[PDB]
């Protein structure tokens, strides 16, 4: 049929775009029009990527079958973020393949084996009362502040306090681990052109290899033991391996929480009815419809290793696919009334989380429990909020960001 109604050399992943709105609109007439389209990007204005161009891919069942199919769509080939400057050095995208997001079965299977002994449910509830108290405490050091920044003063602290607390950081070094994690990402917004995140990452790892020396000396109550610990057949991460864990969890689980949070709250300024509703029944589907709704992670790339047909569309080997969650999380044929934000909202099949599949975000229920305390500590000390002035977004061109959002807790 025709083609989409879209500018001239639109680029889903331009993160000039995100700077200022998300394309809501160009997704909507992707899924009617075109869902599964090339995305043509002219030489040099790839985002560090230099293939002509990739698929957008808008609709949730093409994202899902995707994700399942990772012996098809690699993660590691040209890993999975889908966006960086346009100068960067294949090398230093390449140097991503050593965290398990970027990995192919099968060091993917095994590393992701190892880890989940850190994501056990146990492990995950065992942070539930002190996160908790740290998001009252959070509420409560705003409410009194009068007005303030909702991003940094609420949304900030909690998902890097939870970090911090599965991976059993020293109160005395969560400043300088929080530091780390802010520099990692953002470098493409004016606001943090300064962040050196190579020299973040390299920090990172120096400090997560001594706490691999230190805590194989004495294991105390943290995942750390579980990981640097060989099982019957001597599978363990080496000193190096957690580095480079600790470095992919200072990234995965700090600004997407954090967005979640701030966008969440923003749907709720938009629809008080529903915050009304949350603030009487505190009902925990809440936060998968905040997730669906914020869906930090705009996009993830995939590259084909051989030639796929997917929903009657020829993808051949070396493409790349980009899994606009973005689109597929409003996807009409899935959701009743996509754009209807219904905290009850259940089943909740969003891949805010990504699609099912080997790489399924093993932080998903720590998320969830995350907002899910911040929200209540939000409602018990500030139930009244209402904003003073508009977000601004971040330029990026996979990350669905808030920078900052002036809000008045008193009301
Ligand atoms: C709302 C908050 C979060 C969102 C929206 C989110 C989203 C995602 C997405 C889209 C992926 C890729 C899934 C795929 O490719 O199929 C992912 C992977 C991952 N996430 Fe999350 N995430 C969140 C929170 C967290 C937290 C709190 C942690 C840990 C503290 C975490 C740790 C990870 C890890 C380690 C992976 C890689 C898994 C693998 O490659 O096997 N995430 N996340
Ligand atoms: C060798 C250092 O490992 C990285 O660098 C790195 C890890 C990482 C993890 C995620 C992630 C996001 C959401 N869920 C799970 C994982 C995203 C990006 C990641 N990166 C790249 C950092 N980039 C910043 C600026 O430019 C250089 C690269």
């Amino acid at each position: 049929g025709p083609s989409p109604n879209l500018p001239p050399g639109f680029d889903f992943t331009d993160p000039a775009i995100y700077a200022e709105r998300l394309p809501v609109a160009e997704f909507a007439e992707l899924r009617s029009a075109a869902p599964i389209w090339w995305n043509g990007q002219d030489p040099g204005k790839g985002g560090g990527f230099h293939d002509g161009g990739f698929w957008a891919i808008t609709k949730l069942n093409d994202v899902k079958e995707i994700s399942r199919h990772s012996d098809v769509f690699s993660s590691y080939e040209n890993g999975v973020i889908p966006r960086f400057k346009n100068d960067i050095a294949r090398e230093d995208i390449e140097v991503q393949r050593f965290v398990m997001l970027n990995m192919d079965a099968p060091h993917h299977t095994r590393l992701r084996k190892i880890i989940s002994r850190g994501f056990t449910p146990r492990a995950v509830g065992r942070l539930h009362d002190e996160l908790q108290e740290r998001a009252q405490k959070i509420a409560a050091e705003a409410a009194a502040a009068g007005s303030g920044d909702f991003v940094e003063q609420v949304s900030c602290e909690l998902p890097l306090q939870a970090i911090a607390g599965l991976l059993g950081v020293p109160q005395e070094d969560r400043g300088k681990l929080f530091h780390w994690s802010n520099e990692m990402t953002g470098n493409e917004d004016p606001e943090y052109a300064h962040i050196d995140p190579k020299a973040s990452s390299a920090e990172l790892i120096g400090y997560a290899m001594k706490m691999a020396e230190e805590k194989a000396k004495n294991p105390a109550d943290d995942i750390v033991t579980q990981l640097i610990q060989a099982d019957i057949d001597g599978e363990k991460l080496s000193d190096d391996e957690f580095g480079f864990f600790v470095v992919m969890l200072a990234v995965a689980g700090n600004e997407t929480t954090r967005n979640s949070i701030t966008q969440g709250m923003m749907a709720f300024a938009e629809h008080p009815d529903q915050w009304e509703l949350y603030k009487k029944v505190r009902p925990e589907t809440a936060a998968d419809e905040i997730v669906r709704w914020a869906t930090p992670v705009t996009a993830f790339q995939r590259t084909a290793l051989r030639d796929y047909e997917l929903s009657g569309v020829q993808i051949k080997k070396g493409q790349r696919v980009v899994m606009f969650y973005r689109s597929a999380n409003f996807d009409e044929e899935v959701f009743q009334d996509p754009f209807t934000f219904n905290i009850l909202r259940n089943p909740n099949p969003h891949v805010g989380f990504g699609g099912t599949g080997a790489h399924y975000c093993i932080g998903a229920n720590l998320a969830r429990m995350t907002i899910n305390l911040i929200f209540n500590a939000v409602a018990d000390h500030m139930p009244d909020l209402k904003p003073i002035s508009a977000p601004e977004r971040l330029r990026s061109g996979w990350l669905n960001g808030i920078k900052h959002w002036q809000v008045d807790y008193t009301g």
